[PDB]
């Protein structure tokens, strides 16, 4: 799959970093179980930051990267 058994981006919140500028990112949102767009703060941010609809989209939703689930 995506193997990101670590801290999956589809598993991770938005992180803007510790700036105040304003950059447009995508992120994933399992609370809404799918990617939209935020204001990003272009330095320092975790794995849930992505550059496109299309690279996010891949982040999730798609087939469940194989989590150890119980």
């Amino acid at each position: 799959e995506a193997e990101a058994e670590f801290t999956d981006a589809c598993v991770l919140p938005a992180v803007q970093g510790p700036c105040r500028g304003w950059e447009p990112r995508w992120a994933y949102s399992p609370l809404l179980q799918q990617c939209h767009p935020f204001v990003y703060g272009g330095c320092e941010g975790n794995g849930n930051n992505f550059h496109s609809r299309e690279s996010c989209e891949d982040a999730c939703p798609v087939v469940d990267h194989h989590h150890h689930h119980h």
